[PDB]
């Protein structure tokens, strides 16, 4: 039983869903309570909850940045008003608060591998482009994420022990 | 100013649709009518072309031996046979003839890149990963494909830039 992406990524087998944010409908507060209450290094953005269609990738540090250097212009700017990835803002109802244009710290270009895609090419894939996180994807629409130290674990529990495999990482 | 991925793909402008098969819907006869209408080293499989989803890759000339073959095998293949990669058929109407399985020549893993990513970065990981070509998306929706010779051409382009400088 060979080992592939999606027996290394998370979400494992029977845990909560992916964190992740969408590019049109959340507000200030939505990202607030996520960064409050996750301390991940960052998140997928996400056309909508139903696609799962992949837009890009976004660090908990610059989303921080952003959102307090938001509300000290204190423009108009507050907890409800909508967050969007999008080149162009959402049309929106009367009376509704400025919105939040975050596209200027999205990672336009997140790296994708199918959950299908062996973990021999995973790895080589991290040691080769020296990648940060790698998203796992199933039929153009997003399953899971394997991060550097993921790849470090897999790796470290194939050094002391099948050991062939391991050799394999120097070729 | 800066060239991206959706500055090299194909189709280009003037260029015509990008040749897809589908999983699902192409029969035996539709799929014989492209080989020869084209010269294309693949053809990238989507899950239809209202989603254009992709699916995977698969060579041209894996299709003809297994076509080939399958004419060739009396499990009573014709023209008119639903051909699918998925890994069961497809719920099929009363008097339909037999079907072609061609899971196993698909590949299930090509590599994929958004049409935002810059070219530098593409060439980069078409040098150190030593791809023979990659598929580009926009949302997880298939737009178009760079091959090898694309990205030497672009090279060539630049070569007449700092840009070309670094590589
Ligand atoms: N957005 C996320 N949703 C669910 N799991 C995640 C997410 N981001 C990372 N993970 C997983 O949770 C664990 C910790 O991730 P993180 O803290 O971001 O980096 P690290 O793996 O270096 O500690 C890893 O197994 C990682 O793959
Ligand atoms: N399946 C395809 N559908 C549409 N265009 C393709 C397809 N395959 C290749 N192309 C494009 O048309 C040309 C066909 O190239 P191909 O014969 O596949 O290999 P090469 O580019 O090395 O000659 C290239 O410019 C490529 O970008």
């Amino acid at each position: 039983h060979k080992t592939l992406a999606m027996d290394v990524m998370k979400p494992r087998r029977n845990d909560p869903l992916l964190t992740v944010l969408t590019q049109d409908s959340m507000t200030v507060e939505d990202v607030e309570t996520i960064i409050s209450e996750t301390t991940y290094s960052g998140f997928p953005v996400v056309v909508s909850r139903e696609s799962q269609r992949l837009v890009g990738f976004v660090l908990r540090r610059d989303l921080i940045i952003s959102i307090e250097n938001a509300r000290k212009k204190q423009d108009g700017v507050v907890s409800t008003s909508i967050i969007y990835f999008t080149e162009h803002s959402p049309p929106l109802p009367p009376y509704t608060p400025p919105t939040l244009k975050l596209r200027n710290i999205l990672d336009l270009s997140p790296f994708t591998v199918t959950d299908l895609t062996p973990m021999e090419i995973v790895v080589d894939i991290f040691r080769k482009l020296g990648l940060r996180q790698c998203l796992v994807t199933h039929n153009g629409r997003l399953l899971g994420i394997i991060t550097k130290k993921d790849v470090l674990k897999h790796i470290a529990q194939m050094a002391n022990q099948l050991f062939n495999e391991f050799l394999e990482v120097l070729f």
